[PDB]
């Protein structure tokens, strides 16, 4: 929840946007501007491909809201939209019923995924028909066309699964989830290509076992389930399962101390591990747990020599307005091109994520008054209403 | 007790006072003057209701005395007068019998609402007649009337529920609880409208079962009682019992250190959370359990990050004079205009909670000189007599 | 892991390269420059060799990026390819599940060499032929011939053995495992000199008992198993395991703490000690654990006093250069001298370290334009792509 | 081990060489210099051998390489070469696995000696012969030689004890150990005076009960073993055994806290109780574990009070020759007078410990350029190619 949350605001991202020279599109994957940091993690992109990351990080540095986050996570999407994802803050390691270093093996093992061959028994095919008497459907496949009837249950999670007459689907028979394949084929027009939103009929009966692969972590499996690592590696060597390292993202990385740096240094090693991409919007700091040595980041000097530094910079307003832009628009957020305007200057005294905040008081305001749609007047009054942190702090000072 | 006693002072607070426009009308549901914060907590209290609130908390700032605690507990109102409020200080949770986040937890259970529906056996009618031979009573209903005999027991709880002779109440057959649901109908008059001050005469018989709503706090079910959540959970499903989280106001944000706003973090985004008000009267703080890490308001940007800011801003002599008089009207309180006006000027030197906690003292040294009035002279007695904070530390430092 | 990782940045130094009069030649043993610090090794490793250091240690003071830890290794190659080399950094002793002078004693064990003389059964031979049918081999000793049929367990360890037909090598009968001597002396020229690359045809039998020498350290005992200590000595009583004290080399020495130099002193002095050698880049220090005590890189006196100091300087670019071509060169990376000689001056302006760790995303950015070579243009590009960390934590600092 | 190692570079300190009077010869008994100091220790020579050192302590006073360590090890010389010494240093107190004040109790307990007279079975005489055939031995008595068969294992502990034919021996029957009296006197010359290098021939047998006296420490009876101390008590008052008490040098007092000061200022009143020296080359120090109290060394003014100050001065290049030559002469290093004068320079420079530490090197740098002794051109590269603490701290620094 924490981390699907941490995530929202980065949902338009979907890769680094680069050429295939690896150079910077004007605006591509969601990405706007930040064109040399985006080539930067591109490098790192294929280095980690190619497997010459072994014993590096990442450093991220810049100023809050430059698209640090964006950009650790634009990494993952490249590695693939499958590839584990896990934003942690290193305040997180303070907490008083775990010990700081069960914080971080725990956020490792999210980033690691697990993609596991398994062959279930199904009904499967197209939903020729969904009538409520339970609900009975029909599934049809290539060999013709079956009734079932579902309780309230699994007609729930097809319902969840937005399940329509006409869709490929698949109903696992023993958990009695459901999987959406797409629209069938058989009322695809010349527009669609093969198997994408639109799948075939499928072959065979409608029971029948199917091999399905499912996507997990190795936190995912702590939940449903030390004798996890044992059964992972029996899968392995079986070619049943096959590992997927993601990316750890670990923001104020001058909140680890030193107890934290020994443990991440050891752990980055393992030939399974995540990567670790770091963030540091601060200077020199001294360490944390030392009390007097000053470091970079506050980060010790043997790490940061393995470590790979990306600088982040300021957007200007006009820069912030694509991506407030981008936000509305992923957002279902109308709003016109003056209220923009004013939110990227908005952000240029704050920051990019205090102006991209604005926008669903900003449209509730809309609302309000009976507007579908922000103008320059809802936010004037939003930004009278609120204040960024700077401004208060300051005004409470005085 | 102490949070009775806590929300004492904002016994006057309704609601926020706005329009339907969402904008501050001059003196309404009890608040007069700081109508932009007033404002601001209004497009809160939609985001709320709209559920747009995930992953947000509220921050106001300002100064002591200007309405903090006061905002906070109008939103609540606005939610409902059932919604719980739950008001704590930062400071509280350093104790030395129960852990930080165990205080925390605590506050949080008080501020989630359950409202059950349970079907009980009952005696309820207008009250006919009201006898202490033990106590006779006569309950009638559309059906007739019976007799009850009453043990002291129940007389005394009936006493407490202020049960005249033409009430309607009811008497639960079990727990021998009374509850007064009103004047009856039958004496109601052309200006008295439908069930509200006065209730129709009830159907049926005196004694029936009866379905009561009970609202309770999941706090309130720990001490008539984790066991707990499972059997909430069940009601709910069966349409038995309903969530409502409340608000969970956190004074003194500052007190809180890092392990406390880890945990907070975490607990806001449970779906049942209460929403979380914070309140700060300081700049910026070194943040509690870093020793040199300085944030706005002493509260970690990853968490300002998610945190609406609303300023309260000083008021005038003029604004606190009205407030004064909110205050004295309401605890029942004669007071003089000059008298009022004096207790305003002394708010301005002190602050306004300083102002307030005269009245009491005042009115006491009123009734010892036989006046049934606060008149000038004693508001001008009253602060020879006692010094506010300020000045008294200045006086001892000088 | 970490410690392979650790000396793979050194992959190319074979020793300190000195002449027989122990002065430093211009290159040699992979060593380029830092003359007087190279001799001043060579006096410590025939102090080490006559056992003269009883009670001493080594300092390497120098400027990070100097050769500190180049030069320690060196220490060890001068003793033998084969002593024990341990590398670590101070801060490794601050760790939540194992305290501080665990760390160290198992740095210690790590650092201390057991030679053991082992007498096995195995089957060796020239290979003869190699066919996978299970993979049957021919192995050939002085007394003609015999096959073997090869489970995919013991031949997937020949293949990591990189045997090859014509190799002469041992399979032991028990372990399985797989040792490749050298090519048979059959197919040498008079080029190859005698049992080196090439090596004799085995007398006697295929199948025989075989005296095998095997190198462990006193930790790769523990994994594999107080108890070892006993049974150790044990074996050198009776000449069938030979002591070989390594180098613990231990940068970062200012991490350590009180507690950590007097467990240190003491462990120094066994007889079977490993030389230590420590490292600093820092002047004058707080002795870490006694909050006002200054002291030559943060070690006490006493200890101070028993310790050789040998001082590392600054290269300019134009030794880096020399040093990051060996780099390239040992990698297999292809680079132009203009490139290299950008690589240099990019090192004077940051440190050895962080140009030598541009070599690797260079290269794969040169590989992406279709170029085997690096180029000026790449190393241009990669080092506006990435930052060093003083850079870094200075632009964030303003 | 490490103490042995610590008394090392006093090899040849013998005593204070005091005359009669008490007033310092120019040098003898090992020392040159530092007459006044000298002499204050040896009115604590006196004092302790009267017994006017009822809870008095010594405190050395000067900085590093001025003799304090020397000058301690001197006075215990002058109680007789029997008296135990224990130096240790105070940061020894702070350790992980033992608590502070067990340091100072086993530091005490080396301290105190027991001299104790048993009669063991033993084979005693002159050496006739020594013939491996195991070793036969002819040992003669006044009363005839008798032929003795050793295992391996006794001969050993013989040629450890370096016996000649010739020499004077006894065999402990049960334990095996062996120890050389001297020379026989049949041998001896009209220049070698009565038993001393050469001791009679034994009367009586070969095979007899000999009474023989063992120094220990009481910790030397705890390695072999509060029980202990009875037993002790028990053979004093039998005249069996007989205490000695020696010498506690505690280098480093500043490291000590107010607890070790407690249990020192305690123990130190035992009656069995070694003298306490102190050492100090510091000025006025916050008491450890006061955080505010300064004092004179870092010692507590009730303890201070109690202790005689003796100071030790910085040595002239021209003192600290006399003394370089002492330690090469002692440790049979061939050097010429021109290096020497420049160890004395280096030394002035850099700390008599300093110069001292540089013969070594600079004796095998001499060997390796085939020269039998040490010349000034050794001297000098050596000293270039090794820094001091102070030097190497300050490059650093700058
Ligand atoms: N170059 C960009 N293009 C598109 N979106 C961006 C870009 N930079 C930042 N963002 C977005 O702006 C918001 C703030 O950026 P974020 O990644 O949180 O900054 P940081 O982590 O540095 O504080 C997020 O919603 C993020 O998705
Ligand atoms: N605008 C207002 N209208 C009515 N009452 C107010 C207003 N602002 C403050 N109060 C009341 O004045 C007193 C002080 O305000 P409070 O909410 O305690 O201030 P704070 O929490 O900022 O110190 C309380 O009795 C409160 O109910
Ligand atoms: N004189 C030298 N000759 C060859 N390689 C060197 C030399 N000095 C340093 N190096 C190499 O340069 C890199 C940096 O040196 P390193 O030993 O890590 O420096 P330090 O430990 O002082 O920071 C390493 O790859 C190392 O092998
Ligand atoms: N006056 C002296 N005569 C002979 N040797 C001395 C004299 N002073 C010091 N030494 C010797 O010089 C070296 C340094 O002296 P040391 O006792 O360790 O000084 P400190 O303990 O004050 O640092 C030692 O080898 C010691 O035996």
């Amino acid at each position: 929840t924490t981390k699907t949350q941490r995530i929202a605001s980065h949902s338009h991202v979907k890769g680094l946007g680069l050429d295939e020279s690896g150079l910077a599109k004007q605006a591509a994957s969601g990405l706007v501007g930040q064109e040399n940091a985006r080539e930067a993690c591109g490098v790192i992109v294929e280095l980690i491909k190619s497997k010459k990351m072994a014993g590096r990080a990442v450093l991220l540095a810049g100023p809050p809201g430059t698209g640090k986050t964006a950009l650790a996570l634009a990494i993952a999407q490249e590695l693939g939209s499958k590839v584990p994802f896990c934003p942690m803050v290193g305040s997180e390691v303070y907490s008083t019923e775990i010990k700081k270093t069960e914080v971080l093996m725990e956020n490792f093992r999210r980033a690691i995924g697990l993609r596991i061959k398994e062959t279930k028994e199904v009904y499967e095919g197209e939903v020729t028909e969904l009538t409520p008497c339970h609900v009975i459907i029909g599934l049809k496949t290539a060999k013709g066309t079956k009734q079932l009837k579902l309780d309230p249950s699994i007609f729930e999670s097809l319902q969840k699964e937005r399940v329509e007459a006409g869709d490929v689907i698949y109903i696992e028979a023993n958990s009695g989830a459901v999987k959406r394949q797409g629209r069938c084929d058989t009322y695809a027009t010349e527009f669609d290509l093969e198997a994408e939103e639109y799948v075939p009929l499928p072959k065979g009966d409608v029971h029948k076992k199917k091999e399905i692969i499912q996507d997990v972590t190795l936190h995912d499996l702590d939940v449903a389930n030390g004798e996890i690592n044992k059964v992972v590696n029996k899968y392995i060597d079986q070619g049943i399962a096959e590992l997927v390292p993601g990316v750890l993202f670990v923001d104020e990385v001058h909140m680890l101390d030193i107890e934290c740096f020994t443990y991440l240094h050891r752990a980055l090693e393992s030939s399974i591990a995540p990567i670790v991409i770091f963030a540091s919007n601060r200077g020199n700091c001294v360490i944390r747990g030392t009390e007097d040595i000053t470091s970079p980041h506050g980060i010790p000097l043997d790490l940061l020599d393995r470590v790979m530094i990306i600088r982040t910079m300021l957007y200007t307003p006009q820069e912030m307005k694509q991506i407030i832009k981008i936000r509305a628009q992923t957002e279902g957020i109308n709003i016109s091109e003056e209220a923009l305007n004013h939110l990227g200057e908005i952000g240029t005294k704050t920051t990019l994520r205090y102006s991209v905040q604005l926008l669903t008081p900003a449209n509730l305001l809309a609302k309000i008054n009976g507007k579908d749609s922000i103008e320059k007047e809802h936010v004037e009054e939003i930004s009278e209403l609120f204040y960024d942190a700077k401004s208060s702090a300051k005004i409470l000072a005085d």
